[PDB]
Parts: C-alpha cells; sequence; structure tokens
C-alpha cells in the first residue's frame, strides 16, 4: 500500500487542527439547508426535536454535541462492547469536524451548523505518546471503531449518513 | 530559618492521585465542568486548543501537559527572564498538581481533567543538593517563580486563574 492512512475524525499532526479552511459560503449553504429542515418541521421547536422529521436527521444526526460525553466513544461502548485488559494513557479530544475521509477513503463535508442550533462531536481518544513499549513485551496501538455522521452532499444539495472512523481507545497489544 | 529542601508545586505527600481533600466527589464535578466547557465551545484549530473560547482558559490555560516541555518552567522564561551564571545542579520532575498555596498562601483546587482533555504540567526544578556551597562565597538557593493556572472555585463552582509559586532554578547565589 502506497498511500496508505486509516484516519481519524479530527486527525492532524500538527497539534490535531484543521488542515484546509472550507469556504464561508458553503458554511452559509448549509446553515440554510439545515434551517430549510428545521422549518419545514416546526412544531416540537424545544431541541433537536426540529431536525427529528427528516429521515437522514433520524438515521445519524444524533452526535449531539450538547449530549455526547467522552464515555461515549470509548471502544467498550462501540461493539463488540469488551475492556481493554491493559490499556496505555489515552489523549482525549472532542471532535466537531467540519470535513472527513469515509471508511472508502473519500472526502466528505460533515454538516456543522452551530447557529441553526445542529452540531455533531464525537470525541477523540488517541494513544498520548503514539507506540510506545508498554507490556512486559506490549506496544501502544490506536483502536478504532465506526461512526454514522450526516454529510453534505453539495451538488444534490441533500444530506447522507456516512461512516467514518472514529479513535476509541489505546489498547495495550503484543506489537 | 532558611531550608537546604524548598517547597514547590507537587511537595509535600498530599499531592496524589486520591490527594488532600480531593475526593473523586470533587473531581468529577470538575470533569463535567471540563465537559461542559468543551461541549459548549467547540472552538478548535491548530497550535490552539478547543478551551480558548473560554475567557478563564483563554488567559491562564497554557501549561497544557500536551504543549509544555520541561524547559518552559526554568527562570530563563520567566520575566526577567536572564541566565545565570553559576547554577548548582538540578533535580528535574514533572508535576501535575491537583491542588497548590497560591502565592497568597490561600488552599486552591488546580484543575486536572485527564478524561476532558484538560491537564496542567509544570515541571519543577529544584536544588538536587541545596545550600550547599556552590561558588567562591555563594549557597545553592532555590529560585521560584510564578505561573498561573486554571483552578475549580469550590464556593461558587466554576473557574479561576490564580498565582502559584513554581521551582524554575537553582542558582550558586554568591556575592
Amino acid at each position: 500500500a502506497d498511500t496508505n492512512a486509516p484516519i481519524c475524525l479530527c486527525d492532524e499532526p500538527g497539534v490535531l487542527g484543521r488542515t484546509q479552511i472550507v469556504t464561508t459560503e458553503i458554511k452559509d449553504k448549509i446553515e440554510k439547508a439545515v434551517e430549510a429542515v428545521a422549518q419545514e418541521s416546526g412544531v416540537s421547536g424545544r431541541g433537536f426535536s426540529i431536525f427529528s422529521h427528516h429521515p437522514v436527521f433520524r438515521e445519524c444526526g444524533k452526535y449531539e454535541c450538547r449530549t455526547v460525553r467522552p464515555e461515549h466513544s470509548r471502544c467498550y461502548n462501540f461493539p463488540p462492547f469488551t475492556h481493554f485488559k491493559s490499556e496505555c494513557p489515552v489523549s482525549t479530544r472532542d471532535c466537531e469536524p467540519v470535513f472527513g475521509y469515509t471508511v472508502a477513503g473519500e472526502f466528505r463535508v460533515i454538516v456543522q451548523a452551530p447557529r441553526a442550533g445542529f452540531r455533531q462531536c464525537v470525541w477523540q481518544h488517541k494513544c498520548r505518546f503514539g507506540s510506545n513499549s508498554c507490556g512486559y513485551n506490549g506496544r501502544c496501538t490506536q483502536q478504532r471503531s465506526v461512526v454514522r455522521l450526516v454529510t453534505y452532499n453539495l451538488e444534490k444539495d441533500g444530506f447522507l449518513c456516512e461512516s467514518f472512523r472514529t479513535c476509541c481507545g489505546c489498547p495495550c497489544r503484543s506489537f
């Protein structure tokens, strides 16, 4: 594999920040579209409920930044739901990405519309010091899982659920 | 009177995982307060922090463990930023304090929330062998400096910056 990389949400070498800067015009388009969704609802204007009528949001739009805690994205909370015997120290950061590369490696725009009231978050848990030695013979390794998040299709002006790899833990594996 | 063994951030058997009064009851309260900031903040970027949108954190949240280097707490990194002519031998230890005494002598809980992505580190540089003769007429002296760290005010259960003395070096104080 020449160019190979799993790529976790918010992954970035320079202190894990932003790679490129999405056009404000795009953010504008998204805000508008999300507002359109909220209005086609109207009823139940108390919270996320304004989005709960649209099929895609119902399917994968529930990683609400307001409710998602870090433990919800630890590997033990994703199938197979098992705990690590030994896990290395973990660096945890909330992630609210505007872009992501799917499981298939494609580039996608992940929907974030703070003004409209729709924000998606998934806390990332990575090996604190990369892959250092840890067992009596082990190695610190990044484990991942997969989350589905609402993305925005620029062409067809439509929403869609897509799969992204998320960093859930750092088990000390025997290499 | 003088003392060969100076007192620094992380000194005395009180600073530990459990620690003095820093009950798992307090710890948890702090963790959730930090998570709330992460959840409402969201704002992030390279060479930044997700906490830089909150006023207390933008002011004194820069001793985050992932960015801190041992030399960042050496005396020459604090005003008047001057180097020593002769410095006695130093013992450098990492320090991630859970409580401390402010420059005004008050006890304060120093925020440490590993699970929400906020840890504070200030490496202590102590006189390896204190007070012993070093120069012609000098005596090895613990040099302290002042650092501001995010604290948790019990009363108003919120965040506040406070000033703490930190051990930055051990100059041979001759004359």
